[PDB]
């Protein structure tokens, strides 16, 4: 290789915090293969992209402008600003003008082309032939009653972003020589057996067993375990799941491998332990943990795979069948109508994730005929794109490569406004493939390096997993790798920035939990070893600017150290602020993050990103809802940061006015609280409008996801009315809608008016609205629950959104669904938020 090409992959191992030459957990080369097939398809989107517009990345969209925003137009005339040092002039622009075309409008408005319209404070463009009404800062700045302001610059340099040089009938059988583990007590003995399956996309084929024995240290069986299927009826993707029981242990082995070659050998799989269903159920990864986990042993030695119309009432029973819900079980029935009727069942798009599970895929003859299926396309292929659907087809049920792909290349015809919607999401199904290199994972690593957007926002969604499951790390460090030998110097430096920083201060932020108290208070001395650390950073150690990790066009300055502090609240997170780097930026507010240590944060990046998907959803139909899902990024083990919503409160806090008597409550407060921080009474009841939209907004989005049950703690509003929930790590009450509430409503429980009656209609229009979209919902609730909880009900769990959703019913039924759940808040009114205090003492 080279003395600094190997400087080149330590850098590589830092960003990633995963070293990939690693080889010490392998069995096999298929981490190593995936490594070079990926070159490939990296090398082809580096090579076809542009070198402008990657350095501009300009945030875009091809959807119309929503109604709710025409309405701030009444005269087809927006209000751009740009700007040059000292002076700056406004000037006259039409929707439909273009970023060269209002430079037409100042140049020769005035009385050589090639400046550009970056944004005031960010790194944020307006170029490319779009309208301006289509790029995104534009519609946020519509959306906020702000003013789009703008300066003139030199466009960045592709030099920058320069990427370095690069670099048999016989049935099928399973010998269980034993297993073994350096200790396990517990405290009494009992009996042990191994559980051989072979599995495909959580379909058991075939099951057969040891005889039990004592749980010793070392168990030995020696037993062949001769199975039924056989050698050329093995499915590709299919995984020989090995378990123990006495639930406590469990290992997988792709039984063919990324070759097409049938597994043969002695494997000794060290296997993950059940913490006292789910995606990491699933993994071909071994444990790591070789000193302490348990292992067992085994054998192969046994390559492969190289008219009439129907009755009008069968018909109906079979669109019945197609048009039920993604989590609707079939029945043997069921399926074989499905699979009786395969060229039928290919017209209808949506039939297409019912029809591939009722393939028997144990079979050769009829998975052949299934690629025959697969193979007229003609339907699938001209049909319009649909989220739900293809998400579908890449959940833990389908392992099979072709149905997989007939997803993933739907997903191609997504512009870069969709796939920052959907882009946590696709990559937790990474975890559902059954080989490391996968066209999903290729059409991230092609996405991500055609945007640099996607791009940032694709390293840390990878680097939070690697840091935080040992049951994937080596899969997405992999692909990582991959965006990271393409993605270009200047983002690379910029990454560098980034995890620097953020190591720095979860260092400060474990350092600060020790010295205060497990629980009471802050210290005095606490403030005091807050304030000197972070003197100490600031100067010779912090870079002079990083890029905050959940909104990368902010560029983070100097720490502005008096308004840094330990937080008052559950595990001591820290309150940081800092100063903007950008010179331009027409503001001296400071970007406030908290870092925390403690809880987990994958589980709010999911809720907060299934909200940014709600809010999209509610665009469709004219809906807005004034939702505030803040940033929030995981970054490390048990650790991550979040966005500090500038001017929010609390709601308990606002009850705390004075004593807030162990829990005192009263209807009247909140209303009093925003006509004080409202200096006109003008913007008072414009705060009170922004209450009934985002409270109606947050009520229906929580009743949905099932996490309404809140404290008023967890709860907050800005000076300005907007409300919006916090904090999503996990008698009865659908959602929070207290009488506090109701009276900025003007009415005090048991009575309607005005403002009330806008508060019931925009959650029923937002109720409808989501329903329009049930099968999007149910499947990236299925799959959150799937790839980012503890151990979950496959059946029990999910089946809350489906009733949440209220499936099968009529419009009107559902509303009256809903109608009674607000009924149910007034009628319970603080007897839930009271609660939350009664076990404390
Ligand atoms: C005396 S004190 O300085 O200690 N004071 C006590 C009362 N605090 C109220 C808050 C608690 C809170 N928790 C979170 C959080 C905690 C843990 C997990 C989370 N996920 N998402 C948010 C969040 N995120 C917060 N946000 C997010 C949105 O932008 C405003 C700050 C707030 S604001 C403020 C601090």
């Amino acid at each position: 290789m080279s003395e600094e090409s190997q400087a080149f992959q330590r850098q590589l191992t830092a960003l990633i915090g995963y070293d990939v030459t690693d080889v010490s957990n392998v069995h096999d080369d298929e981490l190593e293969f995936t490594r070079r097939g990926l070159v490939t398809p990296r090398m082809a989107e580096v090579a076809s992209r542009d070198p402008k517009l990657y350095a501009m990345h300009p945030w875009v969209t091809s959807k119309p402008l929503p109604e709710y925003l025409w309405k701030k137009i009444a005269n087809n005339c927006i209000f751009i600003v740009i700007h040059r040092s000292t002076t700056s002039q406004t000037i006259k622009v039409s929707p439909d003008d273009t970023p060269g075309a209002i430079l037409q409008s100042f140049f020769t408005k005035m009385a050589e082309q090639d400046f550009v319209l970056r944004v005031c404070g960010r790194d944020e463009y307006l170029v490319g032939e779009t309208p301006i009404k289509n790029f995104q800062w534009v519609r946020h700045c519509l959306k906020n009653g702000e003013e789009i302001h703008v300066v003139l610059d030199t466009p960045p340099d592709p030099a920058l972003d320069e990427v370095r040089k690069e670099e048999c009938d016989r049935k099928f059988r399973v010998k269980i020589r034993g297993i073994d583990i350096p200790v396990l007590p517990r405290n009494t003995d009992l009996t042990v057996f191994v559980e051989a399956n072979i599995q495909h996309g959580q379909q058991v084929l075939c099951q057969r067993r040891t005889s039990p024995k004592p749980f010793t240290e070392e168990v030995l069986w020696n037993v062949w375990l001769e199975f039924s299927i056989k050698i050329k009826d093995l499915p590709k993707g299919a995984l020989l799941n090995l378990q123990i029981y006495c639930l406590l242990y469990y290992v997988n082995l792709l039984l063919i491998d990324h070759r097409f070659l049938l597994r043969r050998g002695e494997y000794v799989l060290h296997m993950w332990q059940i913490s006292g269903f789910n995606a990491d159920k699933l993994t071909s990864a071994t444990n790591p943990d070789k000193e302490n986990s348990m292992s067992i042993s085994i054998l192969l030695d046994n390559h492969p795979i190289a008219r009439a119309e129907m009755p009008n009432q069968l018909r109906k029973q079979l669109e019945a069948i197609i048009a039920t819900d993604p989590l609707n079980p079939l029945t043997a029935e069921d399926k074989e109508l499905l699979w009786h009727f395969r060229y039928e069942s290919l017209k209808h798009p949506k039939a297409y994730p019912k029809l591939f599970s009722s393939v028997k895929w144990g079979q050769q003859e009829i998975v052949a005929k299934t690629y025959q299926l697969l193979a007229r396309r003609e339907v699938w292929d001209q049909s319009a794109l649909d989220v739900g659907l293809t998400m579908q087809l890449l959940d833990c049920n389908f392992s099979d490569e072709n149905v997989r792909a007939i997803a993933v290349q739907k997903l191609e015809s997504l512009e870069d406004d969709d796939v920052l919607h959907y882009l946590l999401q696709l990559v937790q199904a990474v975890k559902f493939e059954p080989y490391h290199d996968s066209a999903l994972a290729r059409f991230l690593l092609k996405r991500g390096l055609r945007n640099k957007r996607i791009g940032h926002f694709l390293f840390w969604f990878l680097r939070s997993e690697i840091a935080q499951s040992r049951h994937y790390q080596q899969r997405f460090a992999v692909i990582l790798e991959a965006y990271l030998r393409g993605c270009g110097t200047a983002m690379l430096h910029d990454f560098t920035q980034q995890v620097q920083v953020i190591e720095m201060l979860q260092k400060v932020t474990l350092d600060i939990k020790s010295l205060s108290a497990e629980k009471y208070d802050v210290s005095s001395q606490v403030i005091s070893q807050l304030k000197q650390k972070l003197e100490n950073l600031q100067n010779s150690q912090l870079p002079e600017s990083f890029r905050v990790p959940y909104d990368p066009g902010l560029k983070a300055g100097a720490l502005a150290i008096e308004k840094c502090k330990v937080m008052a609240s559950k595990k001591k997170p820290l309150w940081l602020e800092f100063k903007c780097a950008d010179p331009t930026a027409l503001s001296n507010e400071t970007i406030g993050i908290i870092f925390k240590h403690g809880d987990d944060l994958r589980q709010d990046m999911l809720i907060l990103q299934i909200l940014r998907i709600m809010e999209s959803i509610w665009e469709t139909e004219s809906l807005d809802l004034c939702l505030l899902p803040y940033g929030c990024i995981s970054t490390g083990d048990k650790i991550g940061m979040i966005e500090i919503v500038k001017d929010a409160t609390t709601i308990a806090k606002i009850q705390q006015s004075t004593v807030g008597n162990t829990g005192a409550f009263k209807d009247e407060v909140l209303n009093h609280w925003l006509k004080e921080k409202s200096p006109t009474e003008e913007k008072f009841q414009a705060a009170v409008e922004r209450f009934v939209y985002s409270c109606a907004g947050y009520c229906v989005a929580t009743f949905v996801l099932g996490i309404g049950d809140r404290h008023n703690d967890n709860i907050m509003i800005t000076e300005t009315g907007n409300l919006f929930h916090i904090d999503f790590g996990h008698e009865r009450v659908p959602f929070v809608l207290t009488p506090d509430f109701l009276f900025v409503m003007g009415t005090s429980g048991k009575k309607t008016s005005p403002h009330f009656q806008k508060f019931q209609d925009i959650c029923v229009k937002a109720y409808l609205a989501l329903r329009h979209h049930t099968n999007l919902l149910i499947i990236l609730f299925s799959m959150m629950l799937m790839t980012g909880m503890p151990q979950l009900t496959s059946k029990e769990d999910i089946e809350y959104i489906r009733d949440a959703l209220t499936v099968g019913k009529n419009e009107e039924d559902a509303k009256k669904y809903f109608l009674d759940q607000i009924e149910v808040c007034r009628d319970k009114g603080w007897t839930v938020q009271f609660n939350w205090f009664l076990h404390l003492v």
